């Protein structure tokens, strides 16, 4: 289970549907993908040695996305899917693009980052809403079996990942835009000296600072929520979710900046 709140007993089973698939693709930082722009700094026309929270060059990713129809498996809410956060993660996220009539809708898995996922502790939630990325850190009463839905093509489930009827205490709450036409989003989520840091991109480039938040407490776990949908399968659209993850470590990189201050190259 994720949290301890019994939000539902509708269509729960114990089926071993899948395990996290390993990417044929590997971390290749040679053009700055898997790096980030350093906070609010600009570096121009120079090479920097920077020790940051970076993925290991040549590492694989695990796809942690789960697509459901009606049933949720209890085995989805355990290791290997419920994961130790350690220093942090680099995410490569497929923007799943669905069409209703001719209109584009953007879907991808919500990620939650926390410790025990009980409402006496802060859970960071990063959730798409069709070109809006809602980010919160809010003492959520997380469900035992949390999931999101396709709002575009619908689900046989109501959306359910927390049960807070009154608004819970928030440390952070902000919305960021992203380009709904993209193929990939990239994220860094890491922690240092009790502060959480988030970065994102939506084009295959070094990530840009979203926010940072002082927690003091270590984040110990993360979990990519299942998404339940009547679409996103071979019998309906041949579309897929993908939420690829690889661990960060405290690591020295060479970063090369051009005269525009763009990271054109990096070395692990
Ligand atoms: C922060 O997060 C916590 C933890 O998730 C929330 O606390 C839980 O809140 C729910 C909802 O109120 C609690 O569920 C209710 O528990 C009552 C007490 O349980 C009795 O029975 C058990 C049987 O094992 C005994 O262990 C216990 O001692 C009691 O004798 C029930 O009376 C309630 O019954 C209602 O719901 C059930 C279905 O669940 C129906 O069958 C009943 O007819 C009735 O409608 C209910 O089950 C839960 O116990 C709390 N957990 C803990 C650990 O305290 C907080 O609410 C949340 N805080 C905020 C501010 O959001
Ligand atoms: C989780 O909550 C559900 C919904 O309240 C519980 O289901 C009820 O269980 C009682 C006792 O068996 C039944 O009389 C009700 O008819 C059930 N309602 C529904 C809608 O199914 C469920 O038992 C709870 N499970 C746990 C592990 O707490
Ligand atoms: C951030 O984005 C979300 C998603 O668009 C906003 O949530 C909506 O807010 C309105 C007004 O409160 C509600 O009527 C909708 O039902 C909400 N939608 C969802 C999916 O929850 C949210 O208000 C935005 N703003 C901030 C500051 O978080
Ligand atoms: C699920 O099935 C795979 C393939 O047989 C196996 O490797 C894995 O250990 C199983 N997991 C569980 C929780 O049974
Ligand atoms: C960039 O740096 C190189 C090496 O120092 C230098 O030759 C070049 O003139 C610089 N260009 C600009 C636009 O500053
Ligand atoms: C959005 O993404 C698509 C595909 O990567 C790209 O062609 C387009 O130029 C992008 N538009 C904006 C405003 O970023
Ligand atoms: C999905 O792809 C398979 C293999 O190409 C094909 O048999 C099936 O008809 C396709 N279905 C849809 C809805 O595209």
């Amino acid at each position: 289970v994720i949290g301890d709140f019994n939000c539902t007993n509708f269509a729960i089973n114990d089926l071993n549907t899948t395990v996290p698939r390993i990417s044929e693709y590997v971390v290749d930082v040679s053009y700055g993908l898997g790096t980030y722009y350093i906070l609010d700094r600009v570096y121009l026309n120079t090479t920097i040695l920077f020790t940051g929270y970076f993925p290991k060059s040549g590492a694989n990713f695990r796809d942690l996305s789960l697509k459901g129809t009606t049933y949720l498996s209890t085995l989805w809410y355990q290791k290997p899917f419920l994961s130790d956060f350690n220093n942090g993660i680099f995410s490569r996220v497929k923007n799943t693009k669905l069409y209703v009539n001719k209109t584009l809708y953007s879907e991808f898995s919500t990620i939650v980052i926390g410790s025990v996922f009980i409402n006496n502790s802060y859970t960071i939630v990063v959730q798409p809403h069709n070109g809006v990325l809602e980010i919160t850190a809010c003492q959520y009463t997380m469900c035992e079996y949390p999931h999101t839905i396709c709002k575009s093509k619908g689900s046989s489930r109501n959306e359910s990942w927390h049960f807070d009827k009154s608004e819970p205490l928030c440390l952070f709450k902000k919305n960021f835009t992203y380009n709904v036409s993209t193929d990939w989003l990239y994220f860094h989520f890491y922690q240092e000296r009790g502060t959480f840091y988030a970065y994102y991109a939506d084009s295959g480039m070094p990530t840009t600072f979203l926010f940072s938040l002082y927690l003091g407490t270590l984040l110990s776990h993360y979990y990519v929520l299942p998404l339940t949908c009547n679409a996103i399968s071979s019998n309906t659209d041949n579309e897929t979710l993908q939420y690829w993850v690889t661990p960060l470590s405290k690591r020295q990189y060479l970063l090369k900046f051009d005269n525009r201050g763009v990271i054109t190259n990096a070395v692990d």
